[PDB]
């Protein structure tokens, strides 16, 4: 893909064995059902509200048509189903990220 | 219903307790180091990349060149500086199926 400065989970995983010895291959897991629990609260369609980061809310866009006049065909553009993330304040606003 | 950052520290607690694995004090610290942490690399402008969930990035309100008077440096009009999230498609997929 395009290359970056960039974190895998693993590189979290690393972070977080480097960062503590009361864990060991069981961060794998921990790392992986900090998003697992996530995604399921999700599927559940509630908000999760992780306090200095932000809030995930599930949306969707609701289907609508669409006409481009010279196409024959009408592309009505259907309802897909996603997540929204919403910034906390401290991370982004005016905050850490903008200094 | 929503979920709350301590609501989910209970919740990790409950599965991580075992025989043996992490304390009430010490899943109240992985829960924030993990936020913390990735907000860490995204100040330094990096990518999180989590696979399953989607990814974490930086986006900044393209600060143009301004010749303002002062020295022969040059002087950004300035930015604003935010983050938006990407789903992977497990997410929008298990979304997008009803449960």
């Amino acid at each position: 893909m395009a290359k970056i400065k960039s974190l895998s989970a693993a590189e979290y995983l690393k972070e977080m064995a480097d960062e503590t010895n009361i864990k060991v291959q069981d961060i794998r897991l921990v790392v992986t059902s900090l998003q697992k629990v996530l995604a399921k609260e999700l599927a559940t369609t509630g908000e999760v509200r992780l306090f200095d980061i932000g809030k995930f809310k599930l949306v969707t866009t609701k289907p609508r048509t669409g006409i481009n006049p010279k196409t024959k065909q009408k592309i009505q553009i259907p309802a897909g189903k996603k997540i929204k993330l919403t910034v906390s304040k401290i991370l982004t606003d005016a905050v850490d990220s903008h200094k």
